[PDB]
């Protein structure tokens, strides 16, 4: 209870305590001034824009649905927007810190820890703000107007007929949806632009120094590996979270009306609420073991989330054992074991996670067998190396899909698809130490950016944010996948309709496949997913381009340019993930609208995992041959230069295509659900 | 009766196809060493030939006995058959395209009969496509005879179950293995010989990477004698043997939809359930299909030899164009006359959803025709630079940029052939339901034979290229050739397409014939829109399609790993022969994966688990096939354009030629293995699930 606001309040104390850090050296001070100028021009950009954006969107929300689903929307938007301008301006003042500790103390663990709590701080923001705007939500909604106490289907002035309080939740979790929309798309087009333009730099004619202050893009690279890694993948895994939950109340909340009632009004608030109470357990066991961790860095960071992890199991066990036992109707709803079968699937879903993130570094690691042959090879030639990265990630994108297949099964025979959901949520109980993990590796980029025993140790703590990034990149696709998986079922539960009440349960819980509608929704989908991917890649090239000729012609006014030619481009790509579920469906129905999101989940999905892994196993095998593992391969050599080459071609794609790939698969599943109770009904052929 | 006549047409394919045998046998070859260095491509190409065919007779005996144990030994039958007619036509075209290489270069440069020698190389692809069409409709019109009317396999129209528990109809079994039979060739075919084809073409370049400096697709590299052996093998006959499997799969799969809707219709009256279409209906659908595409075959011919003998198109693609068009036009007309025909004999159309009675598949067909038509062209607009597209590629070329420009541009080409597939999905529904979406698919390879002859006459140009290259009588020598090689690239591209698409209503059908073949007598009295019943919302079902796009995916990295294995591993036709060798080797591991896949996942899971297996891979190995087969040839074309330096006169020297030609080595395995490959993995597991069915939606351990 009030478990945010505690979560709030710790992210401040820490941004308080930190502040309280000497900034030392004056040059790696006016470096940090550059970074957060730059960064603050960039979120006033992006702030215009999600305001303009959002406003309209709550504004058409409020017109077509209940007025509470827009304010859901603004609220969450809000909340996000805040964790993520606290995250993001806590990452930029600590880098300095971070180097100044590790230089004076000529040790690792005062930097380890400034470093830590700055990606704390941004994990808590993330966690309290979007969990106070959930019980926000719930008190000022659910109880005060009544919409839980009746708990029938609204019809709305314009002849709507739907559940309130699932639209509610639905227009908040489009919020995140949104706003994780903004940041990730824009943001990462900067990232990987800016990155692309500082080693451009390094090899036009003028030869601006690679990673020099001079250098405008060394200063927008050090930005966006800020906004990349902090803002866009927090808000990858806060919308993956609020995914999950909403998914979970939207399954009990329409449970209730198909099941006849043969589920009490009583069990399904237990079932709406469970969830809530299960992130709150989440987000206390998350901070447990970020108190504990304030010589092996990825020690202490496994230590972190293990205990996370295994406090949320227990307690989570309690909790659900205790609340669950006094329920009616679980068997008919799929609870296999009574009252434990959710919890089961939860720790379920947590271990799925770990293990997802192994898989992650078991091919982007040059330390295991995938990029050693990667870097061994690399001095065969360098379309030999594009095809052998090509191939490792292909080949990765198995593992970790054999385990969320594993995962959903063990979730689904123990409880149903609202075990499922619960499974994702457990994937998702310690995302608060995963977005400060994740968070942590941008921070620590900023300070090798930024005595040769010095260098080292932040040399070496920035390849341990590497690291930890690739991983935290591996989990949050995972858990976009189990997202979008529940969003879906959510979205089929949504299907219900007056008429279907007195039909079978099961008839109303119905996709058939061998609809041509599915089936060309399916292959649309996964067009779509690609020719997203595609203009992703074009949108990056012409923003760098851009940003080179405004360099060959003043840091604010080129990341300025280069935000604006972001936004201009985003436009497109969020065009198409709103409106296709939309045009999609008042002209076919919604069984063509669920087979486009079973084809979108699935080629985004597959995608994600295969571009994130090419671009980790690239950088590793980079840093791998030039630690020289590789014996008999200096610096320079044709490995060298087709490891470049790869890299350049990889960063992008792994650091803003495949996050990007899952953020539209999860706002498409999300428009998809709020839409449905028109567009089922409302279709032109 | 007619029917006599329509047994004929494939006959008078195979001898016109003999007739052009002979044409290209009068062959001068001035040339002496190109003469032998072909002799040699076709010694090493025979060798190759030999051992991978002892290899897969060996594996399709084995698995042509494993169908007479678990279910009728007509299918088996039915399997070597189908394997016997798609190897039979792959060698001709092979033998074909080998004696009309030399001829070509000879015709065009000792009696200046460019135009000529490029007639030739046409009547050369169009043996290749006379063949595959006329052995694939001799193997289905014997397989009807012999099974479905002498046997009375038809005639009695009763489901078997045999030991393991199969029920299943013997005819539609029979035709599934021979469906199967062209699958698995064409696997071992494709897989293996896109391996070997890649690597030969990579390692040409390799010598040009080598302590040598002798490239890839150049006249000073004596390796590149391998690549032209790809050329063939693969390119020329692996291009035959899709399309002939995406034209079996969508006739059968149709033969499939026609025969169990027989059963499925009952309707209960009395505790009796009535067959609520009749015999003659049933058995008039089956053989629908059979007469459209004897139909297509014959229009085909008739475009092709009247593009032949009626007008010189300047524009070799102009012509392939004319040849695709009147083919088609002839198709939708006599398909007209046909189904006409048919609604006069038909009564059972409400009942079965044919809105416009047998004119709504006829309907159909056109749509899919013309679909076909039009992805073509939307292939060609993004793989050639004559609009916009592979226009900003070569911007880009004026490293890293060049290749995430390429890999965009394949991924913004995928969308549109996707949503025109879409659209002809929509309406061949809105006509004739699963059926007329059936009649679609055939209706878009209704014109294969022409689409394999263009197809076939690609490698040929590229070989002659590769002569003329290495005559070097001028560089408008090697232009000439080179202008043929990127329309033999633009038509390869455009197979792919036709071959996907065809593959993804297949598809669609053949998903339609799983959810039959769960048919038992229980359901039979259970309503068939709850028997027709695949729900999304299923756990099994969404998993199963995560887990097929993943295995897609995997595949495809696989056959990459597999390639650059060969390339780093590589007597020079010893040598040849160790590499193809160690290709098959490793083709070897992917198919079993392929085929024990749905097996598998079944006996743990259901036939739900399964059927969502089948959903994902349809979704990703249609959707790579088109990103691949677009970027390699833009990229491609790009080189085309810059190699004649009309990109301000940068010239060969220049840095970004060097780095274009890079990108484009990169993107040749893809567009010639990844998608292909992939797509007759999407049929060959759905073909494996709805035979396993069966036993093991039922035996299941989960
Ligand atoms: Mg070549
Ligand atoms: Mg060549
Ligand atoms: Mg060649
Ligand atoms: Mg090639």
């Amino acid at each position: 209870f009030l478990i945010p606001l505690v979560a709030l309040g710790f992210a401040a104390a820490n941004f308080a305590a930190v502040v309280r850090k000497p900034e030392g050296t004056e040059r790696m001070k006016e470096i940090s001034s550059y970074i957060r100028s730059g960064a603050d021009s960039f979120l006033a950009h992006e702030t215009k824009a999600i305001f303009k954006v959002a406003i309209v969107i709550a504004i058409l929300l409020m017109i077509f649905t209940t007025w509470q689903t827009g304010v859901a929307f603004l609220l969450g938007a809000v909340m996000s927007a805040s964790a993520g301008i606290v995250g993001m301006k806590m990452a930029t003042r600590a880098n300095v810190r971070v180097a100044e500790a590790a230089r004076t103390t000529k040790k690792i663990g005062p930097a380890l820890k400034v470093a830590y709590q700055g990606g704390s701080v941004m994990g808590l923001s993330v966690g309290g703000f979007a969990l106070l705007g959930l019980v926000l939500v719930y008190l000022i909604f659910g109880k005060w107007m009544g919409q839980v106490d009746n708990l029938n289907i609204y019809t709305n002035w314009l002849g709507i007929n739907f559940v309130p309080f699932a639209m509610t939740v639905s227009g908040y979790a489009l919020g995140c949806s949104i706003i994780a929309m903004f940041d990730r798309v824009g943001g990462g087009v900067y990232t990987k632009a800016a990155d692309m333009a500082a080693d451009l730099v390094g090899k036009t004619e003028l030869n601006l120094p690679e990673d020099d202050p001079r250098n405008p893009a060394t200063i927008a690279d050090n930005v966006g590996d800020n906004v990349g890694d902090v803002a866009g993948l927090g808000a990858d895994l806060l919308e993956s979270f609020v995914g999950a939950i909403v998914s979970s109340i939207i399954l009990a909340s329409y449970m209730f009306p198909i099941y006849v009632h043969q589920v009490p009004k009583e069990t399904i608030q237990a079932l709406i609420s469970y969830p809530i109470f299960f992130a709150l357990v989440g987000l206390g066991c998350s901070m447990l073991g970020i108190l504990y961790v304030i010589d092996n860095p990825q020690r202490e960071l496994n230590i972190s989330l293990w205990t996370s992890a295994l406090l949320t199991v227990v307690l989570t066990a309690f909790l659900t054992y205790f609340y669950l036992k006094d329920l009616q109707g679980l068997d008919v709803l799929g609870f296999r074991f009574g009252a434990i079968s959710p919890w089961f699937s939860a720790i379920i879903g947590i271990f799925s996670g770990i293990l997802i993130g192994f898989w992650a570094e078991y091919y982007t690691s040059y330390r295991y067998k995938p990029t050693q042959f990667l870097g061994k090879s690399s001095i065969e030639g360098t379309g030999m190396v594009i095809s052998n990265g090509l191939s490792l990630g292909m080949k990765s994108v198995f593992p970790p899909t054999l385990t969320l297949v594993l995962g959903i099964l063990f979730a689904d025979y123990f409880a149903g698809l609202y075990g499922v959901a619960i499974a994702a949520l457990g994937m998702l109980s310690f995302v608060a130490t995963s977005v400060s993990v994740d968070s942590y590796g941008p921070i620590a980029d900023n300070a090798g950016g930024i005595d040769p025993e010095v260098r080292k140790i932040t040399d070496h703590l920035d390849a341990v944010g590497n690291t930890t990034a690739a991983i935290g990149k591996g989990f949050a696709i995972g858990s976009a996948i189990f997202a979008a998986l529940s969003l879906f079922a959510s979205y089929m539960f949504s299907q219900i309709s007056p008429s279907d009440i007195g039909k079978p349960p099961s008839l109303v819980l119905l996709l058939n496949m061998l609809d041509a509608r599915v089936i060309a929704g399916a292959l649309l989908g996964a067009a779509i997913t690609y020719y997203f991917s595609g203009y992703l890649i074009s949108a990056v090239t012409k923003a760098a381009m851009k940003m080179v000729d405004e360099i060959r012609r003043d840091y604010n006014r080129c990341i300025e340019i280069t935000s604006d030619n972001a936004l201009k481009q985003m436009g497109y790509p969020a065009f198409i993930a709103i409106l296709t579920p939309l045009v999609t469906g008042f002209l076919l129905g919604a069984e063509f609208v669920g087979g486009v999101l079973i084809g979108t989940v699935l080629s985004g999905a597959m995608l994600a995992i295969l571009t994130a892994n090419s671009g980790g196993a690239w950088d590793n095998a980079k840093k791998y041959l030039e630690a020289g593992n590789l014996e008999g391969y200096g610096k320079g050599s044709e490995p060298h230069k087709a490891l470049v080459i790869g890299d350049t071609v990889g960063d992008p794609l792994k650091d803003t295509v495949g996050p990007s790939l899952d953020i539209l698969i999860k706002i498409m599943s999300v428009v998809s659900v709020i839409a449905v109770s028109i567009f089922k009904h409302v279709h032109l052929f």
